[PDB]
């Protein structure tokens, strides 16, 4: 029996609808589960408003990591600039029944649920442009020298509408985030959104969030993930289908280079040889973003043909922006300040 009956076998707090905490919070319901615990909808008797409360797992490794999230949340929430409002606001936190509880302003549903409500047709390029611009302003706020925060898990489920009928958004879940200059953990980011430097076991910096953003923005407009790998080897092959073999100056410094590639006598790299007969991937660089976005064929799958807001020129700008965000080299990958000056946003 777990934590005197309050917890299940997965270190989660067994949620009971109606339950009341510290004579203050009235638990309405479970919203969802996640690696780190649960999120519930609750009414705050005192402040007279609905909130969302993230209940962290009762397990030392999860609690300790979640204290980092709180520190970062508070450092971001106290900053004196208007860009801070693209990050969810942590109102407060407390321990209860041996679970750290994080109390948040209430938001609306996530970008994934938005995509699914369109049956994966994708949202319009105009909307995509509004999400991209907010995301890049958020990333600029994270890059503020005093913060230097890497989110480390951007993806649609971590971007929420503030309001179900508007286009304002916020970034949630700094559960896996760190600041620059802090022990390198391989195996970060969700696989579809994971940068090549992380797949390659290399050091990483704030640019890994720009990589993920590029992937997310393509998925929001097409309705489906750009790089849909079932495992790391598949993930790297799908990136390669689109962007080519990564450049030698990267692979030469990459501890995991030989998990995916091999080096030729002349110092060039190729994908690792496979069983003769096996053909699984398009050749390196032949799956063009140009075609995935249908720049000149009516947009993704032709579905935007003859709509306003979706011109060849609009697509070429978007495409150019995506490719600058999916630069293999993290030192030349477009940074937030410069992404914001891009003509996609004129
Ligand atoms: C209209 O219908 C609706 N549906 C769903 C809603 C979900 C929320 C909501 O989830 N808010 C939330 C979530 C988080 C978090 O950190 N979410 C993460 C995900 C990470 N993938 C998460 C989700 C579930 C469990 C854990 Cl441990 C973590 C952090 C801060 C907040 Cl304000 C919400 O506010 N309004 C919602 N309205």
């Amino acid at each position: 029996v777990y934590n005197d009956g309050y917890d299940d076998d997965n270190y989660d707090y067994i949620v009971k609808n109606g339950e009341k905490w510290m004579d203050r919070y009235e638990i309405d319901s479970l919203i969802g589960k996640g690696s780190f615990g649960q999120v519930v909808k609750a009414y705050d008797r005192v402040e007279q408003e609905w909130v969302a409360i993230k209940i962290i797992k009762n397990k030392k490794a999860f609690l300790n990591q979640a204290q980092i999230e709180v520190r970062l949340l508070e450092l971001m929430n106290k900053h004196d600039t208007e860009m801070k409002y693209y990050i969810v606001h942590l109102k407060r936190h407390f321990m209860f029944r041996n679970h750290l509880c994080l109390v948040f302003e209430m938001l609306s549903y996530n970008l994934y649920d938005l995509l699914r409500n369109t049956n994966f047709r994708g949202v319009s390029l105009n909307l995509t442009r509004k999400f991209a611009q907010q995301m890049c302003t958020a990333l600029l706020f994270l890059a503020t020298p005093e913060l230097s925060i890497i989110h480390c898990d951007l993806k649609p489920e971590n971007i929420l509408l503030c309001n179900p009928k508007r286009s304002a958004i916020k970034i949630v879940d700094f559960g896996s985030s760190c600041q620059l200059g802090q022990r390198i953990y391989q195996y970060i980011q969700s696989r579809f959104y994971r940068s090549p430097e992380v797949l390659l076991g290399m050091p990483y910096d704030l640019a890994i969030d720009m990589w993920s953003l590029g992937c997310i923005l393509v998925e929001m407009h097409t309705g489906e993930p750009l790089f849909s790998g079932a495992n790391e080897v598949d993930q790297m092959n799908k990136i390669v289908e689109v962007l080519g073999i990564p450049p030698a100056h990267i692979l030469d410094q990459a501890p995991k280079a030989r998990k995916f590639f091999e080096k030729l006598p002349d110092g060039t790299w190729n994908l690792k040889k496979t069983k003769d007969g096996k053909r699984e991937y398009k050749p390196p660089g032949t799956r063009k973003l140009h075609n995935i976005l249908g720049v000149e064929t009516g947009g993704p799958g032709g579905r935007r043909a003859g709509e306003s807001g979706h011109t060849v020129a609009d697509y070429l700008k978007f495409k150019d922006l995506i490719l600058r965000m999916l630069d293999y080299d993290p030192k030349t990958r477009i940074q937030p300040y410069y992404a914001l000056q891009h003509s996609f946003f004129k």
